[PDB]
């Protein structure tokens, strides 16, 4: 990754394998994505498909995942279009689609569009490329729908909501999408001994109070 | 997080386990939140979210969680209005309610908020805002009853207490609280056989006391 | 904790789960104190705090404890008084019996106390009356008494002695006591086919010379 | 390994013991390749050496890796030979093929090499040559051919396609041959069924169509 | 421990764990020693305290410990007088045998003696009078004497070598008496089957001389 | 070790406890002297006689090193004298055979002759003296012979070939021999199944070449 001079300097072991212990033991559940997102901070290119090669198995999923960075490769060449001239021995040249992505750059091109002034992110946009990706991979990978997710006559409110929020973060809900579904559809998979109490609280209630309210 | 000149320095892959395995473990018991505060200190919003996002499981906490700091960010909204003028190039903008709470704000203004001179201490507001949603969590998920904890017949005195103190803590017990409560119900929720003796102390009566002479 | 500028520093994550732990397995054994001492070198009130906090469970130990510190916060607020008039803007404010403990002062505040030049060694202060509270603790969750701790006929003699002196430690012996209670206690609870040898060697025997004489 | 001056420092006690469990748990399964240039970054011959040494067992793979790095080094002789007079005291020495490979030269020497101006890249030149070595192992050790990779009567989708990618990584196929490959031939040995729909998506149909239209 | 300015640091939990661990599991063999030696590298009297007090059990070794501390500061205070007038305030004092073994001195004190100019090795010195007590330690703690090691008509000669240099270390031998312990004792209490090769060998015949001969 | 101005710096207790738990797991396998020379870099003597003296175990080969080291010291001594006049205050004594072993120079002097202009390499000489001992030791623990390696009926080529290398470089065989060996002894202890399909490649054939045709 780069680090403050900005410098590069090499992924840790202790990096590498928290993120293919994360994998192993995880697989494809939501929190995979934000934990993936930390544990690269600053990375380049590289160091991005290091975490993504070092992975074994899931081989289904990682392709996808270059189905989705060659669109976005792609659409970026659309946009930032670049000259087959000669290279400027003195300057860096400009980045186009797969440069970003680390498969027709070096090491050192990298780290000089990173730490150059102004900087030309290509970690940030690479990195936001397979985000995308693996937000595709985690709702293809999510067990149940949102439909099949209902409060068992003996089970405790607070599990079904568990299970609920869960599936609905798999399924890649917006917090306009979250709110909604709070105030319609979770009142209407819960328990009929549950929902006469649900309704009483009526509109606007939080899940705050709903959780309060169905603890019995 | 922020260390020392002040820098930014992305959170590291240990503390990140570290606070996903205490969660795996110990769920929502009381002593989680001030090991929560210790492995984000200094943390920006990036930082306190990405420790949030990461936890698998207990999505009915993090939904009641945000829920929290709307409340917070609304409030803060409330207290602490900005104009929707053009933003000056130079210099930073004001911090919002969502701002702080790092969905509308980049990491680059928050190292600026937090770096500046004086300093706005986004990291500090937000995790106070996190805590209080943290509290009413254990809050919810504490299992027991202060009145159901009682000292049976052929129990210990000194698991009495500890069940006692420990389902105190989980009920938010202010130290004016707890200090009230020692003095009154740990005393009578004891055995027959010790609140004979206990009353034989009477009144200021240390718990150093109470618990020697209940060791029998 | 503070470091060498001396410079404040946040809490490890190895640290933490390295005391936590420690609990965790060895409960209030002796030697969980200098364990306890040693892993808060330097450290803050905060940090403290944060170390004692994070206990799960002997919450009548942790209660126990409070009332030791609010002991050694009265008497230090008798022998160190303060004026309440208003508060100076340019220089540190003077530390009463709560902000040693950490509850009623700031980081910031701790810090300048434990960096100034004279320093006020708050940290120090407020471990110190925690040592105090922990050896209470300590005393009382000793198992055995020195009096029950005799030489089974078919025991080595070195595990009565370990046993010995593992009881002694934990009753909070001085180094005066345990060395009459070498000469004196340790003999006379020895087997009567030890006890014979023993006396042999009569008076200012080293344990040495104690244990090689019946190792038969 | 070499890092920012740029200077040689040891290779680290966590790094030798990841190699080495890497290569215990996982064999020569393709993901180990990138792990091991991850692990070796900015490594010197000898530091290659030393991780390549270290591994107990697949001596077999290790002596058909000495093979093929003879050959680079043989090929790396013939288009960069050296003459053989005396050596200037002042400054470096030529670098031939054993040089590179660690076996002929001195610390001091991949040091000097690596840290000039301009620096000979004798870390990546090697590691390079090692990469093609590995790269014949993992092919060698394929287990299954592409052609014995089909879908069960009675396998999910998704299950199909992660051996289909496995297999077809461990056989060393490039993206020109791994897009080919899902047009063609990922489809042909796909189940009756499954095969029925996908022939309906037809062509340049991406993989993330494919695996949701045979979901069912 | 101290480390180059030569500044005192605190020790580390890794370091703590690590002696306390060996102590647990190899209680108090010959390889305990070298091994508290590594762990206690630059140690002041406080850091070594540190790492005996934190040891749980074996409270008859540490106690025999303390003797022989008692023995060497005597000595020390013998052969080291200082004078009991009034201690001058700027220069430090003059350290006798209880502030070497950290008991009556405090860090600063500590501190101060081993970073002069010239330095005043406190933690040379007590760790000096550790190893002794140590080693009496081991040489009590040794399970059998070496006349009772002798080769089984059905062990392998390795094995026969390893229990007896085992041994011979637990029992305190200096290389002056391991040396003559090869030529004479290793022999005769080999098998008779062996016995009769080694002495084929006869003189000045070397380990590896012998353990090859026998093999067989 | 020493590391860069050259400073000392002590030992730490994760390379410690790695080097002593690869003997514990591996014993005297070939590959634990490259992990020892790695876990070793820039070693002093003592830190050299620090990591054999905290081996448990295998004292026969401990004692066996010992005498290499004597011989070694020994040469040293006969191609390196020097007189027994009196020590200069000022400048460093020169080193002699056990000064190099560490048994009788001080720590000081290690670092003076190590980090001297010209440095005297001490820890470069005394390593090569123990990697000398540790081959011995490697050699006379190699369980079984390269005679009693053959391929079994129904054994697959790759495991033979593995325990082929394996044996093989227990036995000390250097490349000269290691590449007359798959020439020559590789081939006739093989399947007559195996061998009759070798002979047919015939001369230079790789191992490559051989494994793959053996596949079957
Ligand atoms: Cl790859
Ligand atoms: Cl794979
Ligand atoms: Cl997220
Ligand atoms: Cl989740
Ligand atoms: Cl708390
Ligand atoms: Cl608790
Ligand atoms: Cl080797
Ligand atoms: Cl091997
Ligand atoms: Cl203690
Ligand atoms: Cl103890
Ligand atoms: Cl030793
Ligand atoms: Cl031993």
């Amino acid at each position: 990754p780069i680090v403050q001079q900005m410098v590069h300097q090499a992924i840790s072991p202790r990096t590498l394998n928290a993120w293919v212990k994360v994998v192993e033991e995880k697989a494809f559940s939501p929190e995979v994505i934000p934990m993936f997102s930390a544990l690269s901070e600053g990375a380049t290119p590289q160091d991005l498909n290091t975490m993504l090669n070092t992975v074994g198995g899931h081989q289904a999923a990682m392709q996808m995942l270059k189905e989705t960075i060659n669109e976005e490769a792609a659409e970026w060449d659309r946009l930032h279009p670049v000259h087959a001239g000669p290279i400027a021995p003195g300057q860096m040249r400009e980045p186009r689609g797969s440069d970003i992505a680390g498969t027709t750059s070096t090491l050192q091109e990298q780290i000089g569009w990173m730490t150059h002034n102004p900087p030309i992110p290509v970690g940030e946009i690479y990195k936001r490329w397979i985000i995308l990706g693996l937000n595709k991979i985690v709702r293809m990978y999510s067990p149940t729908s949102i439909l099949d997710i209902r409060q068992g006559p003996k089970e405790p409110f607070r599990d079904y909501v568990d299970r609920f929020y869960k599936t609905l973060r798999a399924e890649q809900a917006s917090q306009e999408v979250k709110n909604w579904m709070t105030e319609t559809l979770l009142v209407q998979n819960a328990n009929p001994d549950c929902k006469t109490i649900l309704k009483a609280l009526g509109p606007g209630a939080t899940l705050e109070e709903m959780m309060t309210a169905c603890q019995g």
